[PDB]
């Protein structure tokens, strides 16, 4: 779930999920235009993948409770059986990841009522 | 914010929040296809107009705290000046009355993943 994925956030990077609260065109809620660079991508990716999720069955993309560990700053995904648990730890690990590793540009804080996301 | 929508739904409606987690096509989070009902509908509109909600300054859905008030059922909006304050609670509060006058068809609770939402 949700709780899950701000964990594996500061699990696989230095940033906590607050940091990305509020940044490009799709990291927070929804949004639009198009991703300004690799992070945005990262937000833009996960939001979709969380679309999908909802075509699984009895899978709500932020209250499922899935099984996975931390091993800082290394993240595993458990399930093999609950396709909607693996499905949505895959999401959120990816994301994880994704984020860490790409450039966090203060530049693009703030930007989604901007030109940038039209 | 989404604490104040909450509350907006059960001062509004008998029916809270958690009635709303996994409802149609669209109740909940993101969601395709065509919304299967009233309700449904309602969910649909909100869901836009949060993602419109970003078009504006400094303006994040989820965590943006508004001026209201409850007078059960009666929601008021206090906010003019801060637009951003103004238009949210716009959407949250037309949610909350959307779902309190819309029937609640416990047929389409649970239906994302069916032939419904494709
Ligand atoms: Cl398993
Ligand atoms: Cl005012």
């Amino acid at each position: 779930n949700l709780k899950q994925f701000k964990n594996m956030i500061q699990c696989a990077g230095t940033r906590t999920w607050t940091s990305y609260i509020g940044y490009g065109c799709y990291c927070g809620y929804g949004g639009s235009g198009t991703p300004v660079d690799e992070l945005d991508r990262c937000c833009y990716t996960h939001d979709h993948c969380y679309n999908k999720a909802a075509n699984i069955p009895g899978c709500n993309p932020l209250i499922k409770t899935y099984s996975y560990t931390c091993t800082k700053p290394n993240i595993t995904c458990n399930d093999t059986s609950d396709s909607c648990a693996r499905f949505i730890c895959d999401c959120d690990r990816t994301a994880a990841i994704c984020f860490a590793s790409a450039p966090y540009n203060i530049n693009n804080i703030m930007i989604s009522a901007s030109t940038s996301c039209q």
